[PDB]
Order: structure tokens, then C-alpha cells, then sequence
């Protein structure tokens, strides 16, 4: 067995590169450039540099372009989105120089988190014998509104019609997202530090009944929700390490591992780190839509055989971050945002549909349904590139000459918008724009009238509604109840500052309600029960 | 844009590793050390070192060890697979030094190779339009043998009739296999450097059509066999990078390239380097089966649809090698040597029908498939770490007793057996012994008689019939011709040694005939049209 692994590897050693020629830097210079490097630049620049966003930054480029030219960059920045450090007054010229020195070395590398890891991780608090059989409280669950305290690491349910804090849970630090178990009994939620609880509903008082950890960071989690798989499965992306897992719908023990390392869809080139973004579950078949960003793949994970898994891996476009379903459930709405496109793919036909040019930096979120009265059923979109909202056709059987085009356009405040939102039984459409650089943009929401979208919109002090005194009081993410007819908006406020839930009257566009609280913390996301389990959008 | 992915990332800067802490070494002694690594470790280790047959090399454990444990284990080698370059005088004490100081250090980098690469390397030499529409010669192409000139970097056409070299072609160096197309028009021969040609047997002499290179290092290449997909695609799979590319089986076009980095099947860790061996096309589906050898997992590409890829990834044993069909074309039988398993992977209804143990470091090439007349129809293979010869049981509908079971042994001459033989119109069952360390051995083949199968083999002096003087003259892979009654073998002699194909009569058992040409370098492989075609064996 020596002598027949005993042949020359094909593989050409002038070719197979040592790494160096980087500028000297002592244990301490290292570090201090390292924890920079995380805390401002890997959200842009990926943990290895191949580039998100942006340029790469491995030794081969900064190198070439030397000491200076790096300085020069971080220091001033560009107008095609990298931040000025140095005119900002952000970073100091000493470490501006740190940095510059730091991208000049081979990137460290992070750990992985393989099934070891994750196992270790993995906590069954109450196991399902010992679970209750029916509800043991008697909360309105369907209108209950998961709520992200960021900073805190714990999420908030509100119930909708008191507007007070029923429970306040410990969860992983700065939750991303809600989503709901099909079943309606079950609430999950995943912090970016990529740790997943699970909690009960129907328990006397909402509790975590088991947890565990798929990464070092993390965005999304989503449940089975194909007929006769309800609470089945449950998956969850990461962003380090590039990858995804499957789970058992009942205990979160880990089943399978993905990893999404591979083949961009533009270039055909290898990509060391596509993070996993958004995470929709088919309707069509018993199927996970995953979204690979860097690669621009969407993954058709089908779990009928979860050990001997089957991916259906099509191309989009790059950069694929969030989007939602259209009105009926069927083609997954997707924004490739950095390539200003929408990737329509169709769950059912397994293809992709359509990809449908938009603005600058589309950023859906789950988007916005409705029938419109000259175009039929849209689906619609606002950016953080600009302030246009998108509206795409979405009906190939009954408006063939409106599927998949961006039939219309509507404007709204200006860039830096993050959420469209609308409601079956609402005739109102909102968009916030919780990252525009003015104040009172960013305090305010646009609302358009669906009866009569040529009229321009109105806007809704949110901010000022709260009556919370000093801070950037970002407002974001519009959300409504059960039933419709109340729209809810955070004041996402600093961590040592006020914030607040404004409520918003949907058939008179008057102030409602407005619930604070000291334990609220920078609320973010907000996720009523009853509109994401059932992805009323 | 900016402020939005503005937030620090979720990884803590504590856990990204810096790598170093090696002893120093000048670039002239990094090379010369490098150099060495990939003549001598690099297929037992790995490119990127994390381990295959042979153990990790990773600076995190070498630097555990130390330069003294690595200076002593390199220097004695280990009874477990590991051979001793000190004791055996292969390396000198000052080389074994630079190795162990080599080993602590940051594994090099090898560049990647995606379409850019690809498509700059392809080459149409005649377009489908220029080529002819008929057999412009008088060959017998069905009992043509493609022989590789291993060292030669070619191969040579020869008649199986006349004995003679009918046509040498320079090909990629070291063409690991020869694999017909569907149509049984062309030939496909594929280097280990991944240099792909396709030969056109229909041209007034047979010539090369089209070459393409899929990456660094390669042994694999196939073409689709399902019905209705006569020459539609080819695939290619690498060693290094862990890929395998689909093209057009017409022209060699490249359309998919596929990364098999992912996770392992055992441990379900991260494996940054699970190389592709063995590919067979399937009869029951539009799919290929791809063996991915450090993951231990079988995938079933689906080229239905080759822009929206579909990939059934299938758990099997680590270490998956070579194999092949069982009789009736419908059970892969593949062998995960280090695992001593072979796995069993139904074609049909898609999923590993079980994992068979068998002897040390199963190698059965294609296998042999014969009719037992205890134990029905049966699949057997021959061992590197031992004598033996597994027969497994492949018929579940009327045979369930014995189906995927060893049901029986026989011995060989011993170990470092590498091809075991049979055919449909044979009564005989050969294997060869080329890595024997014993001379005698090495140079002659073990045949038994299927008719009475517990009577002792016959040794046949295979290369003493060849008369050829000096030289290890190591004999390999017996090879029956279109009619089965005649067996050749491949006298794999040095490159300035002499060499000589030797054919016997399979009634007889009596030497027919010797090739021997001055062109004739170092042959090894050979593979009779039609047998190959038709997955004779
Ligand atoms: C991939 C992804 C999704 C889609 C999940 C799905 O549907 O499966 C998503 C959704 C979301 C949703 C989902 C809303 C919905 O209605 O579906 C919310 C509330 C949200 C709050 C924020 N996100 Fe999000 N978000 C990222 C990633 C993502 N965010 C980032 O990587 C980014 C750009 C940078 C970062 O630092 O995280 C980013 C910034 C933010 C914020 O700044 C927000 C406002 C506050 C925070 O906690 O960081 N993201
Ligand atoms: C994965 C793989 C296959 C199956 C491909 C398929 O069926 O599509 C194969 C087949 C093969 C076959 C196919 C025979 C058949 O009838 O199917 C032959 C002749 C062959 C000649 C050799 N192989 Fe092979 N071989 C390797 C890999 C493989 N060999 C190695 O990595 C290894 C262990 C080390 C190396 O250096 O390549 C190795 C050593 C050898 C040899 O030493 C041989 C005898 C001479 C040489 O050229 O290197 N291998
Ligand atoms: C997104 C919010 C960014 C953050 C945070 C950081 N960078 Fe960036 N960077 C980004 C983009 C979109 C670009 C492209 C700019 C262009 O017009 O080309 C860049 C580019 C760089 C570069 C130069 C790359 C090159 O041209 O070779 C460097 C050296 C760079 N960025 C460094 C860097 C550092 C050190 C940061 C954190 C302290 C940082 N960037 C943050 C986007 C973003
Ligand atoms: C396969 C034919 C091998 C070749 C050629 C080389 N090595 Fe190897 N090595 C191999 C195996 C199977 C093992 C495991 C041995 C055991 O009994 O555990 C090893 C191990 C080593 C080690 C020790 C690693 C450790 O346990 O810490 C070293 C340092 C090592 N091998 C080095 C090495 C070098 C430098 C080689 C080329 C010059 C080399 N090996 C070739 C198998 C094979
Ligand atoms: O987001």
C-alpha cells in the first residue's frame, strides 16, 4: 500500500505559493488590528476577504497596492460604499496604519463547527413526554408579537390587544429573526451569534425547551412547512461557517450538515465563504428554499430523505440576502440586492422564473402583496440605494404581459428604507427608512393609499409619537396584528437610552397606542404569531 | 448602505488563530523541502495536508509533536502505512530535518481552477461539422485496446486481431483511464494532470478532436449512458481542486463545475480537500455517480437539466475508491479501501443497499461478476493488504440469502493484488499481484477455475513468457478482448527498461502472443473498446 500511494503528486510545487512579505507586527499590533478588523470591517469584507460587498482584501492585492495606498484608502474611503475612517475621525492614523499592515497578512482563521461542536452545544430542557398536551395558559397566541431586545439578547412577546409584556425570554445576543413552528405551538428564534432557541407556547408560562448553536455567526432558521411535515424538520443558515443545518423539529438534535463553500454563479470561480442568507420553506414540496449570497445559488433542500439528502442548487444572481412569497405562496421573491435584481424562483416547477431589474440595493425584507387595479397581483419592494419602491407583477396564468416586469414605481422619502408592509384587509401600504442619514426621515414612515397610488404618500411621525427625548430614535420594520387593523413600528433606540412600540390605528392612520417599558431594549424585529406562521404579507 | 452592514460581526476576534510559531527556513530550503513533500507525501497526505491515508500535518499537531518526534517518526516510518525515508536510505538526515521544519509551517496554497481556467485550456481541434459522418477506415474498432505509454504522456491504439500498434497519441502525462462513449465513436483519455482528449475513431486515422484541463490533478472521466443520452455530457472529476466539471460530450465545452469541500460522512466534520475517484455512469436515471473518496459519500448528479443541477448526496463509508458494476448494470459496487468495505449503491431506487466487509484495502478495480453455483450471481475483488478474494452476493430478488454478503473467499498469491478478471464467455477468474513486494510474485498472475472453484489457482509466468531482461518488470490488470478468449496483461516495465504486453489463450491458459515496441513505454492500463463500452465484466 507504500509503494502504490508512492507516485509524485501532479500538482506542480512552483505553483503551490508560501505567503508572506507582509509588514513586521508584534502579538499586541496584531491583535489590536484584529479585533478592529471584526468590529468594523469583517460585516463588509467577509471573515477570509475574498469580498462580500466590496474589493478583496487578501495579501495579493493589498500587497500590490502597498502600505500607503491601503492608509490612504481606509483613511478617506470611496463614494462606491467603503467608509472613511480617517475623515470621520472613526479610526486614528495609528490605527488606520495597523490596519493597513494587518490586511497585509494571510487572514486568521476562525474556527469550524462541525457536529461535535454543535452536539456539545445541544440542550434538551424539556423533553416532549414531559411537554404539555394542550395550551396552559390562556394567552392569544395567534396575536402574540415576538419582539427582539437586541442589546439585551432576550426577546419580548407583547401581546397585541393589552399592549403589555406577557414574557421576557434569555435568548442569543442581538436575536435576528422570529419564525413559527407550523403548528402554531412552537416559536423560534436565532440570535447572530448563531445560537437557536426553542420555545413553547401552550407551556403555563412561555418556556425554552431546548437550544443549541450551528456557528460562529448566524442570520436565518425556518421550519417544515409541506403538508404531513408539520414540526418535522427545522434548518437554520449560517454565515460562518458557510453552511446549514437540518434539525429535528422536536428537539433541535442535529441531523445534517451542508456546507455552501463552492462555484459562484457569475464567474464560475471558487468562493470560500458564501454565507447563508434567508430561508423559506416550500409549500409545493417537502423543501427548504436556501439563499447562498456570495455564490447567488438557491438551494432546494428536499428532507423527505434526510440521510441521503437531494439539492436542487440554481443559479440566481449574486449577493441574494432576503425576500418572501408572493400572494399565492408559490414563487419566492428574492433580492440579489448589490446586483439590483429580484430573482423570481418558481417552488413548484423548481426554476428560476425570472430576474427582474429594480433599484439600487433592493431590501424587501418578506416584501409586500397586493392586487393592483391596473396590474393585477405585485409584489413590491423599497431600497436603501435610493427612494423607489418596486412594484413586480407576479400572476404568469392571469397577466402574462405583467409577470415578472417591474410594471410600476412609486417614490417614497428616500434611501435607506428596509421594510414594505401591507395586510390582506389593509388598503395602506408602508415603508420605513430606518438608515437614511436625515433625522426625521428616519424617525418617520411613508404610507401610501392602495385606493388611489397616484396621491403621495403621507408621513407618520413614529418617533415623535413615542415622546422618548434624546437619541437617533431609528424607526423600523411596520408589522400588523392578527386582524389587520393596527400596524406596529420600533423605535429602535440606543441600549442606554428610551425606546419604544408605536401602534398605529390602520384605518385612520392615528396614533393608537405607544408601549414602553424599562426592560425594552432596542427593539428591533417584531413578529406577530399568526402573520409569520402563516406568511401573511 | 454603510451603516447598515455596520454592525460588528457575531465572530469573536479571540477565536480567529494567527498561524505560526515554526522553525525558521530560507526560501531556497522552503523550496527544496516543498519540492520534496509533493514528490514523496503529497498523495498520502493530501495537498492541503489535512489527512487521507495518510494522518493530518497541520502545523496545530506538527508543532505539538515537535521537530524531534517528526525527525524520528519520518526517519523510521510506522507499521501502519508510513514508510521510513531515513532506514531505507531514501531521504537523507539534512532532507528529513527540512521536511519536519517544512510540516510547521502554513501549508502552501495551490492555485484553483474554475472556467476562466477551464475555458482558456479548451481547445476545439475539429468542429463536429468538419468531422466525418461515417468510419473513414478499415479498423476493427470494437477490439481496439487503448494502452497507455504511461511515462510517454500517451497512449497507443492496439489491434486486438493483428497484435499491433495501430496508432500512438500524445495525450496528458500519465493517463490514468481510457473510457469509451455511448456511441462507441470516441475515445476519452484523461491525464493525471487532468488533461482530457477525446479521439475521434471514425477519422481516416484516428486523431484528437477536442482537449480541455478540469484542474490541477485528476484520475476520472465518463460520458453519459442513459438512453437518449448518447455523447450529451462528460464528466471529469478532480483530485485537486476537490471538483469535477460536466462538459459537452460533443465538444468538451465546459458547462458545470462542482466543489466537493463538505462535510465527512463518519464525523460529519469539515473536510477542505475530499478528492473525487471513481465515476460511473447510471442506466437507470440521467446521472452520474461520483465517488468522493475523504467524505465517503456517492453523488448522483442529474444532468436532466444541467443549468439548475440536482445532486443526491449519499452517505457511504470513507475512503471511496474505485468499483464497478455487478452483473445486471444496476448496483454500484464500490470499495472504501481504507474502510475495508465495499458499499453497495442501487442505481434504481437511488440509496446505499449496504456496506459489505471484506478483506485489508479492498481494490477491485471494475470488479469481476460471475454465476457461483452455490451462492448465484456474485461481485468479487482482490485486496492490497492481503490474499484474499471477497465474492459478495448481488442478486436480492432471487438470491436475499446471500445478497450483500461475503459469502465467500478465495486466496491468491497474496497481497498487493490490484485487478481481479473474468468475462461472460470465460470460465477462468484472474488477479493480478503487481505491488507484491516478493519479485516472483509481482511479475506473474493468480488464475482459478470457476468450474471448480476449490481447487488452488495456477500461477501463469506473465513476465518471464515476455523475455525482456533487467526491470522490476511488475505485471498489471489482466484484460479480456471483445470475443473473451484471449486475456492481456501489461509487463509495466521501466521507462529505459523494456516492456511488452502479453496475451493469453483463456481456453489453453497458454501464452498467444507478446507485444513489444520500441514505443511501448512503461504501459499500464488497457481497455478493449468494446468491453469498456458495454461495461463488459
Ligand atoms: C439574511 C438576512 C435576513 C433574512 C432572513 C430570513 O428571512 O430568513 C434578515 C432579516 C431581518 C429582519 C426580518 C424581518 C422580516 O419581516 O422578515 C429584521 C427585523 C432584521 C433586522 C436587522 N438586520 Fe437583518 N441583516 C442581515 C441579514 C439578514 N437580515 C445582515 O447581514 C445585515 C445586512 C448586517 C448585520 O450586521 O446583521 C443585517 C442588518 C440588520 C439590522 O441592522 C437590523 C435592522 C437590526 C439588527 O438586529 O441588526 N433583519
Ligand atoms: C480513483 C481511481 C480510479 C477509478 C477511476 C474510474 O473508475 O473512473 C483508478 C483506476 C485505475 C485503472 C483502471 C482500470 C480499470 O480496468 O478500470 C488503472 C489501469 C489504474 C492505474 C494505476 N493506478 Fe489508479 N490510482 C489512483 C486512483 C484511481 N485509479 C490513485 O490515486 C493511486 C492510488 C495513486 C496514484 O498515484 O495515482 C492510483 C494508482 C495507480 C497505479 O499505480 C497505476 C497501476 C498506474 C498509474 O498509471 O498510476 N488505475
Ligand atoms: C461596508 C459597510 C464596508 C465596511 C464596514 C468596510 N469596507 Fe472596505 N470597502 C467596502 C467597499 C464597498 C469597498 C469597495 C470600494 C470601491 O469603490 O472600490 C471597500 C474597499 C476597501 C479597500 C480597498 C480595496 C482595493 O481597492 O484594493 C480596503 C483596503 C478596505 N475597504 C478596507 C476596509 C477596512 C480596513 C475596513 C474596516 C476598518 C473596511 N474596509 C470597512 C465596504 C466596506
Ligand atoms: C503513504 C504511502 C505515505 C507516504 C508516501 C507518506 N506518509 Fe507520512 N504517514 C502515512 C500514514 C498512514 C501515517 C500514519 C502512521 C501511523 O502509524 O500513525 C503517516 C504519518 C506521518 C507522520 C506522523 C504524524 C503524527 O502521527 O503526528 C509524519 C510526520 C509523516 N507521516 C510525514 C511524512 C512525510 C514528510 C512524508 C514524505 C517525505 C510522508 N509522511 C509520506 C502515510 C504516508
Ligand atoms: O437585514
Amino acid at each position: 500500500a507504500e509503494q502504490y500511494q508512492g507516485a509524485a503528486s501532479a500538482v506542480d510545487p512552483a505553483h503551490v505559493v508560501r505567503t508572506n512579505g507582509a509588514p513586521d507586527m508584534s502579538e499586541s499590533e496584531f491583535n489590536e488590528a484584529k479585533q478592529i478588523y471584526f468590529q468594523r470591517c469583517a460585516g463588509c469584507h467577509g471573515v477570509l476577504r475574498k469580498g462580500a460587498t466590496g474589493k478583496p482584501l487578501t495579501p495579493d492585492i493589498t500587497q500590490q497596492r502597498g502600505q500607503q495606498y491601503l492608509e490612504a484608502l481606509i483613511t478617506y474611503g470611496t463614494p462606491l460604499g467603503m467608509p472613511n475612517w480617517g475623515s470621520s475621525g472613526e479610526l486614528s492614523k495609528e490605527q488606520i496604519t495597523l490596519m493597513a499592515k494587518y490586511i497585509q497578512h494571510t487572514p486568521p482563521q476562525p474556527p469550524e463547527w462541525g457536529m461535535p461542536e454543535m452536539r456539545e452545544s445541544w440542550k434538551v430542557l424539556v423533553k416532549p413526554e414531559d411537554r404539555p398536551k394542550k395550551q396552559l395558559n390562556d394567552l392569544d397566541l395567534p396575536n402574540l408579537f415576538s419582539v427582539t431586545l437586541r442589546d439585551a439578547g432576550q426577546i419580548a412577546l407583547v401581546d397585541g390587544d393589552s399592549k403589555k409584556i406577557v414574557k421576557v425570554i434569555d435568548t442569543g445576543y442581538a436575536v435576528h429573526i422570529s419564525r413559527m413552528s407550523a403548528s402554531g405551538r412552537y416559536l423560534l428564534v436565532i440570535g447572530r451569534d448563531a445560537r437557536i432557541d426553542m420555545i413553547d407556547l401552550w407551556a403555563k408560562e412561555p418556556t425554552k425547551v431546548a437550544e443549541i448553536k450551528i456557528g460562529i455567526e448566524a442570520r436565518s432558521v425556518e421550519s417544515s412547512k409541506f403538508k404531513g411535515y408539520e414540526d418535522r424538520y427545522t434548518i437554520a443558515g449560517a454565515y460562518w461557517p458557510p453552511q446549514f443545518a437540518i434539525m429535528d423539529g422536536e428537539t433541535l438534535e442535529p441531523k445534517q450538515i451542508v456546507s455552501t463553500r463552492g462555484m459562484t454563479v457569475d464567474t464560475q470561480t471558487y468562493h470560500p465563504e458564501p454565507r447563508v442568507a434567508a430561508i423559506i420553506a416550500s409549500h409545493e414540496h417537502p423543501e427548504f428554499i436556501v439563499n447562498v449570497k456570495e455564490t447567488g445559488k438557491v438551494l432546494l433542500v428536499n428532507y423527505k430523505d434526510i440521510d441521503n439528502l437531494t439539492v436542487t442548487s440554481i443559479g440566481a444572481a449574486p449577493f441574494l440576502h432576503d425576500g418572501g412569497w408572493d400572494s399565492s405562496h408559490r414563487y419566492f421573491m428574492t433580492a440579489a440586492n448589490n446586483s439590483n435584481k429580484v430573482a423570481v424562483i418558481d417552488s413548484k416547477d423548481r426554476r428560476l422564473s425570472a430576474l427582474v431589474d429594480v433599484g439600487k440595493t433592493p431590501h424587501p425584507g418578506r416584501g409586500a402583496n397586493f392586487v393592483h387595479p391596473k396590474y393585477g397581483p405585485v409584489w413590491s419592494t423599497s431600497h436603501l440605494g435610493d427612494g423607489s419602491i418596486s412594484l413586480i407583477g407576479t400572476d404568469p396564468k392571469n397577466h402574462p404581459q405583467y409577470a415578472w416586469k417591474k410594471v410600476a414605481e412609486l417614490q417614497g422619502q428616500g434611501g435607506g428604507s428596509l421594510f414594505i408592509k401591507t395586510h390582506p384587509k389593509s388598503s395602506h401600504l408602508y415603508v420605513d427608512t430606518t438608515f437614511n442619514p436625515d433625522a426625521r426621515i428616519s424617525q418617520s414612515v411613508a404610507v401610501f393609499d392602495l385606493k388611489n397610488l397616484d396621491a403621495k404618500y403621507q408621513v407618520l411621525p413614529i418617533a415623535e409619537w413615542a415622546d422618548l427625548g434624546e437619541g437617533a430614535k431609528r424607526v423600523v420594520q411596520p408589522e400588523y396584528n392578527k386582524r389587520g387593523d393596527e400596524v406596529w413600528f420600533s423605535v429602535w433606540n440606543g441600549k442606554n437610552d428610551s425606546s419604544a412600540l408605536v401602534v398605529v390605528d390602520d384605518k385612520t392612520l392615528k396614533l393608537k397606542a405607544v408601549v414602553k417599558d424599562p426592560r425594552l431594549i432596542t427593539p428591533t424585529g417584531k413578529f406577530n404569531v399568526y402573520n409569520t406562521q402563516h406568511d401573511v404579507y
